[PDB]
């Protein structure tokens, strides 16, 4: 706002890393898991390059810029950060590795050493995140735990960007013509009215709280994402997780509020499991909780986060 945007991109030659396997491929592109080797510097670090398919329009090109413009604009813990973008004619952008996969995947393989602790800490670490983007005047659009990346389990971060967009300084909505979009994430406005808010996040923030709690069932299993609007309007929900109390529930119902005010938000979000945090066992009852606490996996790469900084 006041403060100049110093945010550093870097531009890589693509024979800059090497592509060795990869995680996700969709229609959208490609992303690889692979190395990173800045010349000069020996190292090799791990990171997720996202390849692009080959950009239409200016348009979708221009939009391609946006998401890494804010991408390397955001520093905060808790959301990913462009490592570097590469320019080929199907653009690339290099991020950190996340090892271990999106949070949904992760609570999939281990609910059974999934303890309270985790699943509070994880809510605190995407509330900050998503608060960041709140800071920044940007409302993601796309949270849920597909979209939750693990850095290490015991820290999360935020990772979509494909539809994140910025706001202007006389904006508090924003308004989209088209896409595709996921809906049983969205709050009902979004779907009725494609109007996004940081508010209509916070409804999505509570999709992933569920999802997170039942350790990776799908939001209204069974049903199609086609009637989603009406059973939301007729006052249908998300039913209580076997896992929570009411206190915690009670949390993630109030985000899936109609009225998009009477909605929790992120910094409130944040207290509120920062303080069921230091009391774990009080509000998720989980059985046994007091039981529960590349080419080589190493190879002179020690890197990431780490490299950036003293
Ligand atoms: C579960 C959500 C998901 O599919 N996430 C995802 C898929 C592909 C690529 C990325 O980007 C990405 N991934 C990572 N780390 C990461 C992500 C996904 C995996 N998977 C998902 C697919 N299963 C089959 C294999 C493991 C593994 C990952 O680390 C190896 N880090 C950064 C980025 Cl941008 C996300």
């Amino acid at each position: 706002g006041e403060a100049p945007n110093q945010a550093l991109l870097r531009i890589l030659k693509e024979t800059e890393f090497k592509k060795i396997k990869v995680l996700g491929s969709g229609a959208f592109g490609t992303v690889y898991k692979g190395l990173w080797i800045p010349e000069g510097e020996k190292v090799k670090i791990p990171v997720a390059i996202k390849e692009l398919r080959e950009a239409t329009s200016p348009k979708a090109n221009k939009e391609i810029l946006d998401e890494a413009y804010v991408m390397a604009s955001v520093d905060n813990p808790h959301v990913c950060r462009l490592l570097g973008i590469c320019l080929t004619s199907t653009v690339q952008l290099i991020m950190q590795l996340m090892p271990f996969g999106c949070l949904l995947d992760y609570v999939r393989e281990h609910k059974d050493n999934i303890g309270s602790q985790y699943l509070l800490n994880w809510c605190v670490q995407i509330a900050k995140g998503m608060n960041y983007l709140e800071d920044r005047r940007l409302v993601h659009r796309d949270l849920a735990a597909r979209n939750v990346l693990v850095k290490t389990p015991q820290h999360v971060k935020i990772t979509d960007f494909g539809l994140a967009k910025l706001l202007g300084a006389e904006e508090k909505e924003y308004h989209a013509e088209g896409g595709k979009v996921p809906i049983k994430w969205m709050a009902l406005e979004s779907i009725l009215h494609r109007i996004y808010t940081h508010q209509s996040d916070v409804w999505s923030y509570g999709v992933t709280v569920w999802e997170l709690m039942t350790f990776g069932s799908k939001p209204y299993d069974g049903i199609p994402a086609s009637e989603i609007s009406s059973i939301l309007e007729k006052g249908e929900r998300l039913p209580q997780p076997p896992i929570c109390t009411i206190d915690v529930y009670m949390i993630m119902v109030k985000c899936w509020m109609i009225d998009a005010d009477s909605r929790p938000k992120f910094r409130e979000l944040i207290i509120e499991f920062s303080k069921m945090a230091r009391d774990p066992q009080r509000y998720l009852v989980i059985q046994g909780d007091e039981r529960m606490h590349e080419e080589d996996m190493d190879d002179v790469v020690d890197a990431d986060e780490y490299l950036i900084p003293q």
